[PDB]
């Protein structure tokens, strides 16, 4: 093993830039010209973006660049898009057919506009009902940033059982998506007026409600 | 370009051997023997464990086996250790430059009993449809390990546009919960007989199918 010294961060801003470094050793960077950069998104596959110092795949946005000097190399993300929040990885060939990777860099964009969640309250599917279950979801969608709290209410005095909220996920847009379920029984469903979802994000709450009446 | 397909979740007690498959088609992966495997632990870098089908870099145990038939690579961890737990990706080089990655497997050393997901699909609420929004959401809960593949087909044909999964999360009960949605124009809701939400989790593939209704 041996992890090509990468800085552990690099905060830029939308239409500013970000350049990162991959610090090697004659073999790494310095030795051969086979230093390539990957762009790994939270819990997703790699995406090889820079390969071989200056070269760039059949479709990658040319705003990214490598700039090997000696034993260190640079990647240049100019004119930041929100998109570019990721962990860029570097690597270089080192003889013997072995390749060697560099620690990782979390690359971030400040100055992304904040967004309040879009709250969606589903009632139990008729189909579901037919089966005698009664699950309920609070789709908590497009928020920036991903710090949100969810609370469920049975017409008033809050619901605190059989609830399962998810940790926000990064999502196509560079915004989030969370989930919140309530496992009811059909009786329970049809034994309350309204079921609320109350969601708090940057000072701003949103409360959606459902009554046993999608129609019938 | 883009991707090779790998099964979402590997599982083995410990001592148990786990195989990982990576299949492609025609362009790139075929008479294309450049296929490398990458291991990857937590927040640490993708480390090549197999290269050119089956050459391991000897800093590597021999129980890491590489194998490739027709359109399908494989990787056998021949006697699992706790430290085998990780995300394993595959790579194939579409000559010149399409370093095409695989989707990734998540190798789990087994804690809980194995548990195949329970997928409840929800259709657009009445109100929702009043609001001139159209959104379906496929809830997936109670699954261990914390890996799945989700997919949407409109009238059987995969609906590519505008889907959004979440990564797994832990419930009070240690099993995971992931959410996948869709957004539509209500018209395009009512231009198809069905919509299928489709969750893969190691053998067990489950499909649900929602169909358009008008409360009146």
């Amino acid at each position: 093993p041996s992890a090509l010294t990468q800085p552990p961060s690099a905060s830029g801003s939308l239409g500013q830039s970000v350049t990162i470094s991959c610090t090697g050793t004659s073999s790494d960077v310095g030795g051969y010209n086979y230093v390539s950069w990957y762009q790994q998104h939270a819990g997703k596959a790699p995406k090889v973006i820079i390969y071989e110092v200056n070269k760039r795949p059949s479709g990658v946005p040319d705003r990214f660049s490598g700039s090997k000097s000696g034993n260190t190399a640079s990647l240049t993300v100019s004119g930041l898009q929100a998109e570019d929040e990721a962990d860029y990885y570097c690597s270089s060939y080192e003889g013997s057919d072995n390749f060697v990777f560099g620690t990782g860099t979390k690359v971030t964009v400040l100055g992304q506009p904040k967004a309040n969640p879009t709250v969606t309250l589903f009632p139990p599917s008729s189909e579901e009902l037919q089966a005698n279950k009664a699950t309920l979801v609070c789709l908590i969608s497009d928020f920036y940033p991903g710090a949100v709290t969810v609370a469920w209410k049975a017409d008033g005095s809050p619901v605190k059982a059989g609830v399962e909220t998810t940790k926000p996920s990064k999502q196509s847009n560079n915004k989030y998506a969370a989930s919140s379920y309530l496992s009811l029984t059909p009786e329970q469903w049809k034994s309350h007026r309204s079921y609320s979802c109350q969601v708090t994000h940057e000072g701003s709450t949103v409360e959606k409600t459902v009554a046993p009446t999608e129609c019938s």
